[PDB]
């Protein structure tokens, strides 16, 4: 009686304004193990599994160009009222119900999904940096059994 699954990320710079660094080829694609979680501990809305990091790392970085970086994603959001949550993809084995997936930014806080809420802003050094994010399982209500994968997509901003 778990939900299990996987959350695939895809993403790049924003490309309507001057990018201050080159996406790293390692993180414009990525899939990150949210895990086993037994659906015991995810029996209530609001309940969360524990949280599964994943980097954004940015190369060849030029502060003159931009000082700072942040990251907004987009993704279906599982319902009206939980606009911070991810739907799950549909399954042939059936996927688990009354559960999303949420993106967390470094402050802890979970994330918007409509493409204009951007993360935290990261202060850039020349060269590589990482933006450290998380994601986890979130219950919309008692969460059923099966696979719980999700998706989105990241733009890279810089100010």
């Amino acid at each position: 009686n778990v939900v299990e699954g996987k959350f695939h990320v895809t993403g790049g710079n924003v490309t309507t304004a001057a990018a201050a660094c080159a996406v790293d080829a390692g993180s414009v694609d990525q899939t990150v193990q949210l895990g086993q979680v037994r659906t015991a501990s995810l029996a209530q809305e609001g309940a969360t599994s524990s949280a599964v990091g994943f980097n954004i790392q940015l190369n060849d970085c030029d502060t003159n160009v931009a000082s700072k970086a942040a990251v907004a994603f987009l993704g279906t959001a599982i319902d009206a009222g939980h606009t911070n949550v991810l739907a799950l993809q549909s399954s042939a084995a059936g996927s688990a119900t009354n559960v999303g997936v949420q993106i967390l930014d470094r402050t802890g806080a979970a994330l918007t999904l409509d493409g204009a809420t951007f993360s935290s802003e990261t202060t850039l050094n020349n060269g590589t940096n990482t933006i450290p994010f998380q994601a986890r399982y979130f219950a919309t209500g008692a969460a059923t059994p099966g696979a719980a994968n999700a998706d989105a997509t990241f733009k890279v901003q810089y100010q």
